[PDB]
């Protein structure tokens, strides 16, 4: 489990730029591995330095918890980022 | 029961827009098929995201459950969505 | 009974707003034809969905067990509901 | 602790040339060291004074803080200063 989300965290750091068309907000409700603390972190951070900026810490806050992946293939699935979720999937085989 | 209830789903996220009238927080009375922690859990969804965003979930979750799609006709009737009830019953027969 | 029960359960139903003043954990003292498991489902039903929405849901199982309407008229001269009392009398007559 | 700390913001003050590039509005979201209090006045201080004469502001309020250094490595390799973050980690230890 480790090697594998840390290899496809390491993919999402890489290939930033294919993922800039997440939004924070939007991808949330279906993140139930972020606490609460972590959601209200994330959306003051949107607050002070927008969207973009917002998704590094996503993802580093992401990469933390436990049960990452699959919420994160989940949440671009529930935002009809297929594509997306599908390489992620694809980097975490 | 299985091929009925699939078939049953699949017609309510082709047709997601006939059902977004449904308020989430008005059917869950008439859904005994949901746990008590489903019901919490939808709750926070629709605090967190809005009702539409939430009856994704809650079609998704009542597909999970046993007996979903019989309390969901009686739920539909009981907010008076009459004609979204038979549109139920005509797909799961 | 069936057809004088049945009359006075569609009574009920088309005037419903007559009855929107029965509160229904002051009436079920006086509804021996409730089961225990009834009287848990109604207070369970009363705490998610308000008195007025477990109404419907009372006069529903009401009319499921037998010997219903007697003990629903004791049930609303029990509570000083007098006219409505009289009222079910007279359509089950 | 403050022996490490003071040596640092001391070493900021003699070499803030070095520090010259960085950029206050952009550093910000990676200081939760600084109060929304700080933020708002040295948001104030960047638009009447200009980001260079803030920098000496944003190092003295970090001073203060507790837990600032840490995190302003942090900043600081957020905003790609990677060299800037090595030269403060170095005079840190």
């Amino acid at each position: 489990m480790a090697f594998a989300e840390d290899k496809t965290y390491k993919y999402i750091c890489r290939n930033f730029s294919n993922f800039c068309n997440v939004d924070v907000v939007e991808i949330l409700p279906y993140l139930p591995c972020l606490t609460a603390r972590d959601q209200d972190r994330l959306r003051a951070t949107c607050t002070l330095s927008g969207n973009r900026d917002t998704l590094w810490h996503l993802f580093n806050t992401l990469q933390r918890r436990p049960g990452w992946v699959e919420y994160f293939i989940a949440a671009l699935r529930g935002c009809e980022l297929v594509d997306l979720a599908d390489e992620v999937a694809s980097v975490y085989q």
